[PDB]
């Protein structure tokens, strides 16, 4: 029943019993392990999501049984026996967010989990005013470089009618202009989404880190295009710090990585839109980002610059190279004072996030795969770590993108 | 689309189904509630039989005989042996067949590309500890080759209605002492500190180094295991240097040629092969990356980055990071100078993928263990880390089993 977690650095062992709090089924069977995989394959049933969310909310303020929590159950109750749905409290978004960050299988930051500024856009009814609310978002989290984490929810979807949606899986994104010849400039990540701007209406430029406009979709009507001030998306020019050439690359990142395109499920409700931001983890930027074959693709080109031989894999040109681009975004990030964790000190305050929650809850829902960063995996201490994953409600979701 | 999971390369953006898993016969540790795919070790007569015609089906499948009166005739063989012994014997194509197939089958191993070639020793006929030592150093002659190494399984006799197992008490063939030190520290590995114990407690005399071969004791049915000493001609080691680093050689380190496990159960058709030790060759990240930086092995990130003058002070100089690779680098450069047969992460990961490719149109899919396959170092710059894997239990298959004492 419950399993066994242990550490194989240390020999410590623990028992994860949280687990037995998930009401949701991952795509695993005991006939084969799916958990390597990216993407999973009425009234009654949102009354107990809702009732059992009122019961975690009176439960956190320690509340649990008063006459507040059984006059809230009530309301909830006779709001969906009437309209069936209902609608939450500010304080219970707010702590709802929060756990569906808290219960993120996939991310590493989590020990800030408490620290998130909830910005309530669920008075939002308009594409334009979507914008000025995403705006208000960067403004804040972005901070000159001293970055806040943050989420603004927007209007829960409804049986009538549509979904409000940012298209854009990110508020900040550079193009991907698809060349004749099939290469692609800029970012292939972003292919799609940028002839769907240019589609709708976009002006495109040529460069290899032009900034998207954003895709804004209030319910039942097309998306519309919104430049961002480029005043409110700070940018880190990437430069090395023995490395002078390297500069010379004209590489660059933002500093602000907002998810846009998740769904954020809290007691039954659904948040089609509702962007969430933090700071970067380097390996996200450093790694991925600029040397996944199919990202930016760098590695051959600063090999060259290093004069690495380039003929032979042992010479063990990718990792070397890949250490350097890493180094070269840690550098700049302090340089230009903005908020960046390297996958170090990332992993070393997971594992104290693993023993918190713990004490707190008896277990922790975690995706090794993901937690693990993608250069150096053992040096840091989550290798060494085993890991249960599971869902927990609040959650945030993957959903089909809205085109 | 298929009734089977659908497998994705996230670099390539191509797709397969796995059908292979559909002839998986036993239950990992996985539910649709919580995934346990990141534990290292989660927790007959009829039996017996069932799992005996499933492989003589396969060993007949794979020769193209399915259905033939051969076919018929074994089957017919196996049970009249199980009925009337309650257990029953492979013949030698057969278990050269299951052996093969128990390595192809294995999820954790990104060397399987290699799978058709591995020499199968028949030691079924052992009946010592003795002789057990002559067929093992008999392996490690081959499989060594002076440096040209060669997959190789020797395979002792199975397990038998209450008479004693045959087994190796060494996790591997070749490993180096750990001494537990008046301090707490050890003294060279410290993942051998046991078996170093229980060498002793069995009149083995200690050395003091940081990589002395340990003897191996062998345990013959229902003997106390019997001690024996490797002659050090027949370990083939590498003093490891650096191509541009010449401080490096002065640290003395060394690592030895032959991987070989020697503590794994080899199941074939229901039948346990508890002494069965196989051996490849090494990819670099086991030596360079984990044996010696875990921190609970050699750990030796922080000197070798304190030689490198590295500011070890903050986490954010990525000094981990830079000497993990020399290491690495260094455990190419010195396999290679010395003509040890040693594959990097890269050319190994690459041919796994090949692997995959060859396995998807020969069976529907391939087992695979995602975190284990990943390499500890620089798992992003290998096209594994792109590709999602089904993990699943095949028999033939070799299975972690309980230390004898
Ligand atoms: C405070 C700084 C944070 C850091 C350093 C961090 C770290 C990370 C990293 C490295 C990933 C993997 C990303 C990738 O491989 O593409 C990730 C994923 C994720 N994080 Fe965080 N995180 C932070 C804050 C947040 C916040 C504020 C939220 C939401 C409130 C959040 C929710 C998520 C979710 C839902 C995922 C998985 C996304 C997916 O499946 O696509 N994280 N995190
Ligand atoms: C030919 C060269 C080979 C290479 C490069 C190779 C590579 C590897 C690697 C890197 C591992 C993971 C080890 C660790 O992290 O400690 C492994 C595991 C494994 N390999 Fe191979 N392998 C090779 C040959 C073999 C052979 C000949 C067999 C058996 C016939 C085999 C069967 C296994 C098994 C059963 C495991 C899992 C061990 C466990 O769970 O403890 N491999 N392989
Ligand atoms: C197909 C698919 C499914 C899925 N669940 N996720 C993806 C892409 C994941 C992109 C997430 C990248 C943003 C990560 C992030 C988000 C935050 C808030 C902080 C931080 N350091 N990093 C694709
Ligand atoms: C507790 C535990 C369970 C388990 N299944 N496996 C382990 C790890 C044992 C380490 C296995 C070392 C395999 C090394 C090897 C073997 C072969 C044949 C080739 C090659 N390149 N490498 C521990
Ligand atoms: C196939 C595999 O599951 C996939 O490549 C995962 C591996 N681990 C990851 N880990 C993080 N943090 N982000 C990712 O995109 C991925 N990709
Ligand atoms: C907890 C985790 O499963 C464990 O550290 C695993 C991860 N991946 C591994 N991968 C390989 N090849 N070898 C290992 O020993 C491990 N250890
Ligand atoms: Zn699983």
């Amino acid at each position: 029943k419950f399993p066994r977690v242990k550490n194989w650095e240390l020999g410590s062992i623990t028992y994860d019993t949280l687990c037995a709090q998930s009401q949701q089924d991952g795509p695993c069977t005991p006939r084969r392990c799916l958990g390597s995989l990216v993407l999973p394959r009425p009234a009654e049933q949102l009354l107990s999501q809702a009732r059992d969310f009122i019961n975690q909310y009176y439960s956190s303020i320690k509340r649990s049984g008063s006459q507040a929590h059984e006059e809230r159950l009530q309301e909830v109750e006779a709001e969906v026996a009437s309209t069936g749905t209902y609608h939450l409290r500010e304080s219970e978004l707010v702590f709802g967010a929060k756990q569906a960050w808290r219960n993120a299988p996939r991310c590493v930051g989590r020990i800030q989990w408490g620290k998130l500024q909830v910005f309530d856009a669920r008075d939002c009814s308009s594409a334009q005013e979507m914008f000025t609310y995403i705006c208000n978002h960067i403004k804040y989290a972005t901070n000159r470089g001293n970055l806040r984490s943050a989420i603004t929810v927007f209007p829960q979807r409804a049986p009538g009618r549509g979904d409000f949606r940012i298209w854009n899986s990110q508020l900040v994104r550079y193009a991907g202009y698809r060349q004749q010849d099939g290469s692609v400039r800029g970012d292939p990540a972003n292919v799609e989404i940028t002839e769907l701007c240019i589609q709708h209406g976009w002006t495109p430029g040529n460069g290899r880190f032009d900034v998207l406009p954003l895709l804004l979709q209030a319910p039942d009507e097309a998306p519309e295009l919104f430049v961002l001030p480029p005043e409110l998306v700070l940018e880190v020019p990437l430069e090395h710090p023995t490395l002078e050439w390297f500069a010379a690359l004209g590489l660059r990142w933002y500093a602000l990585p907002a998810v846009s395109n998740m769904l954020l499920e809290i007691g039954g409700l659904e948040f089609s839109a509702a962007p969430f931001s933090g700071w970067y983890m380097s390996t996200e930027i450093g790694t991925r980002n600029l040397c996944d074959p199919h990202r930016y693709n760098i590695l051959e080109d600063v090999a060259v610059c290093m004069d690495l031989d380039t003929r032979t894999t042992s010479s063990l040109w990718k990792d070397k190279a890949a250490v350097e681009i890493n180094l070269a975004v840690l550098h700049s990030f302090q340089l230009a004072k903005v908020t960046i964790v390297d996958h170090h000190a990332a992993t070393v305050s997971f594992m104290k996030h693993l023993d918190n929650e713990q004490k707190a809850r008896g277990g922790c829902p975690a995706d090794w795969a993901w937690i693990v960063p993608p250069i150096s995996g053992s040096l840091t201490p989550v290798f060494h770590q085993e890991m249960v994953n599971y869902i927990l409600s609040p959650a945030f979701r993957y959903q089909p993108d809205p085109w």
